[PDB]
Formats: structure tokens, C-alpha cells, sequence
């Protein structure tokens, strides 16, 4: 694509926005920028030539561009969006922009839960090989920030969002790891338009990664696939240990890895077929597999100390996650479990399965605390905030116990993001956890 001479408005800010931003200038074109939040995040890095509207969307201004670069973070259905739309205005997202520029393969994850580890995990497979890798997307640096000439593989986390404004995708692999409710704020058309959004990753990859298990992951030449006990790639258990397995051959003991836990191996498997669709090489991609840690706030051992295991899931953002964290889940002796945040309309009943008999506490927080609490009132507390339910529980925790912050919603009523909470939930485990 060629965007010289053209009027371009990006909406929303923050590092993605930035990049966005940064793309057109060093291409010869200054943007507009506009977002909803009187203070974006960012806003004091924006270059003083940039013309912003903050506080709202100007629709003069949208009414006006040849192309609009939408943040994931506003939904296509706004009414200043759907207008432009309406008038044939065209409207894109940083993705899509990325798409049309990159000059290497790209390996396309999505997923309700898992996308952030396979796309880590495919990325340390690449460079175990010597391959030069762009990791990103939806995390690390935004997908802009990657293009680099001399890469030779990008692997890129895609949320449903991006994928909505994205149309020049052909992936060399592309997977939805899973399809658990989630986003209902932005789905007024619930989980099948969630779904839909997601299915487009798959349009013009040259090869789909499926979960066998999640029929919502497949499209409506086959797919490969993952699953635990059927799937191209899958789990075979042998006498208390476990194998990744590949059409019957086995390809890997799982107590190499230093990841624990069916739904980690199964993410391994996903990795693993993404990294073998894309041409890696099947030993290195191994290797990648076995010195692996896992990343921050993800199940994250953040103390032990005491005869008590602090756990940071704080990237436990949805209720399919917060179940992965609960299901099989050994303690000891009480889980004291910290749920809440701003649930996005989710149902949380799925989690009730998870909380019978004499050995849970619930610490209930934030927006949706009270219907987190709601879900065994007899065993729940509920706070404003999450360093009431941390100061609430502490005194509570007895040798054996754990504490697990998995909250199954967005901290973003009260945090910037999941990583300052699980930051947050650090500091104060540590101040908690010791005497
Ligand atoms: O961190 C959490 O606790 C929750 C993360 C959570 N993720 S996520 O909603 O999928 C998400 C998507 C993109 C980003 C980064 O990029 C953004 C840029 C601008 C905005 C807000 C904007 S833009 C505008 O014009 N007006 C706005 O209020 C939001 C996101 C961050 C989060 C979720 O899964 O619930």
C-alpha cells in the first residue's frame, strides 16, 4: 500500500496508537490522532506536530480521512465508526497495516486462553534455531514496532480486535487455541460473533491449527490439530508420566519441561505444530520446549514461604483461564482465591463446579465483587480492593495453604493493566508472606 497525500486519523493512543503513529510519519504523512480518554496513556510522547482530540471522537474529523486506523480498543460498532463505514470510508487496524508491509512469514495465534505462552513459546523455538524472530502484537512490542528487514519469521499474538480490522493476513500458520466466553462487552451478538472474530485468522493461512477438544475453534484441505487424547499432535500418559506425541511417534517426556500441567503441555503441542507448519526444525523446536519458564503473571510462584505458595494468575483476565487454573488444582490445605475486576458481562458460574467443600475462601474485589461473591456466599468475603482482600485474607493463611490471585476479569477499574496488579499482588505477598 501506498498512503502518501492521504488524510489518516488513528484512534486511540497508548504504545500501540504510538507506533501507528511513528509508522506514518517515518512514511511521510502526518497523521490526526484522536481517543476517547481525556488523558490517553502516551499522550506526553505524541510529537507536537500531531494534531490531537481527546476526551471524545470528532466526527469532522473522521467524516473527513481517506483511512482510519482504529485501535483494538474502540469498537467498530461506535456510531462515529459505523457512520464513516456507512460512507465507504476505509478502516483498518495496526495489523492490517503490518500485514500489508511484511516481508517475512508470520505465524498467527488467537485464543481466549494460552495465546500469550504458544506466542512466546513459538518465538523461543525460532531462536533456538538461529532464526531472527519478531515476537509480538497483542503483546511485547505492537506488531509496527517489529518490521525489520532482516527478519525471517514474525510470530504475532492476535486478540479477536485486531483481527475485526484485519483483511491481508495470509498466515504460514495460524491457530485459535480455544473459545471460552469472554469480551461480551464488545459481542452485543454473543459467543459466535466473539467466535467470528476469531476465525478470521484463518482465512488465506497456509496452514490452520485446531483444538481437537474445542469444536469452536475449527472453521464452518483440513486443518492440522492438537488436542489430549486425539489430534495430529496429543498427550499420551504412561504410568504417572506424560508425552507429547506426534502422529503416534513419541517427540517429548514433559518432565523436560520446566511448565507444568495439561493445558501447558497442550499449549506445547499447539506450539509445536505452528513451529513444524512453519519450517523449524524439529530438535531446536524441542529444545525451546524444555528451557521455557513460563511467563510473569502467569501461574507465577511469586513466594513460598512458611509452608504457603502466593500464585500470580493476575493475567487470569476471563473465566476459562481462571478455571484452566483451577482445574486438577492440588492444595494442601485452604485456597484463599482472589477474584474480581471488571468481569465484562462474563457468566462466572462455570467457576462454582470449582469451589465446594471445606477448603476455599474467596476474597472478592472491585467492580464485579459482589457478584464474584455471589458465588458461595457462605465461604466469600468481599472488598473494595484487592489490597483489602490481600490484608483480609493474610492473617487467614495457615502452613499448607494458597493464595492464588486468578481473578477470571480486567483489572482495568482500578490498574492500568494486569501487570500492575500482579505486581501489586507481589509487593504485597512479600510484605504479607514473611514476618
Ligand atoms: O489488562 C487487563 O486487565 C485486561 C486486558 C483486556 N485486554 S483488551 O481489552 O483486549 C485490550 C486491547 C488492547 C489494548 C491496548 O490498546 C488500547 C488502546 C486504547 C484503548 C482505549 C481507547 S482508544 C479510544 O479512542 N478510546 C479509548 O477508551 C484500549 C486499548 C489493551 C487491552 C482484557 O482482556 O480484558
Amino acid at each position: 500500500a501506498d498512503y502518501q497525500g492521504k488524510n489518516v486519523v488513528i484512534i486511540g493512543l497508548g504504545l500501540t496508537g504510538l507506533s501507528c503513529v511513528d509508522f506514518f510519519l517515518a512514511r511521510g504523512v502526518t497523521p490526526r490522532v484522536m481517543d476517547t480518554r481525556m488523558t490517553p496513556p502516551g499522550l506526553d510522547k505524541l510529537p507536537e506536530a500531531v494534531e490531537r482530540h481527546t476526551g471524545s471522537l470528532n466526527d469532522e474529523w473522521l467524516m473527513a480521512a481517506d483511512l482510519i486506523v482504529a485501535s483494538p480498543g474502540i469498537a467498530l460498532a461506535h456510531p462515529s465508526l459505523s457512520a464513516a463505514a456507512d460512507a465507504g470510508i476505509e478502516i483498518v487496524g495496526d495489523i492490517e497495516l503490518f500485514c500489508r508491509e511484511a516481508q517475512a512469514p508470520i505465524v498467527a495465534i488467537t485464543g481466549s486462553n494460552g495465546k500469550s505462552t504458544v506466542t512466546t513459546l513459538v518465538g523461543e523455538m525460532a531462536k533456538a534455531a538461529g532464526v531472527n524472530v519478531g515476537v509480538g502484537g497483542n503483546i511485547g512490542l505492537p506488531a509496527l514496532m517489529l518490521l525489520d528487514d532482516e527478519c525471517e519469521l514474525y510470530v504475532l499474538e492476535l486478540s479477536s480486535f485486531q483481527l475485526e480490522t484485519t483483511s491481508s493476513l495470509q498466515a504460514v500458520a495460524a491457530t485459535i487455541l480455544n473459545v471460552t466466553e469472554d469480551h461480551m462487552d464488545r459481542y452485543p451478538f454473543g459467543l459466535q460473533q466473539y467466535r467470528a472474530a476469531k476465525l478470521r485468522i484463518y482465512e488465506n493461512a497456509k496452514v490452520c491449527v485446531v483444538n481437537a477438544d474445542d469444536a469452536l475453534t475449527m472453521p464452518i484441505e483440513r486443518c492440522v490439530s492438537f488436542g489430549v487424547n486425539m489430534g495430529d499432535y496429543h498427550l499420551n500418559h504412561q504410568q504417572g508420566e506424560t508425552w507429547l506425541r506426534v502422529k503416534g511417534e513419541k517427540v517429548l517426556n514433559v518432565k523436560e519441561m520446566k511448565l507444568s500441567g495439561q493445558h501447558n503441555y497442550t499449549n506445547a503441542l499447539a506450539a509445536l505444530a505452528l513451529a513444524d507448519a512453519a519450517g523449524l526444525p524439529r530438535a531446536s523446536s524441542l529444545k525451546a520446549l524444555t528451557t521455557f519458564t513460563g511467563l510473569p503473571h502467569r501461574f507465577e510462584v511469586v513466594l513460598e514461604h512458611n509452608g504457603v505458595r502466593w500464585i500470580n494468575d493476575s493475567k487470569a483476565t476471563n473465566v476459562g483461564s481462571t478455571e484452566a487454573a483451577l482445574n486438577g488444582l492440588h492444595v494442601d490445605g485452604t485456597l484463599h482465591l482472589l477474584l474480581g475486576g471488571d468481569g465484562k458481562s462474563a457468566d462466572f458460574s462455570p467457576l462454582a463446579r470449582y469451589l465446594n467443600g471445606d477448603n476455599v475462601r474467596l476474597y472478592c474485589f472491585g467492580r464485579d465483587g459482589a457478584q464474584l461473591a455471589a458465588l458461595r456466599p457462605e465461604v466469600a468475603e468481599q472488598t473494595e480492593t484487592m489490597e483489602q482482600a490481600m490484608r483480609l485474607l493474610a492473617p487467614r493463611v495457615q502452613p499448607g495453604d494458597m493464595v492464588l490471585l486468578s481473578p477470571a476479569c480486567a483489572s482495568l477499574d482500578q490498574f492500568k493493566n494486569f501487570e500492575q496488579r500482579g505486581n501489586e499482588f507481589a509487593r504485597l505477598a512479600k510484605e504479607l508472606g514473611s514476618h
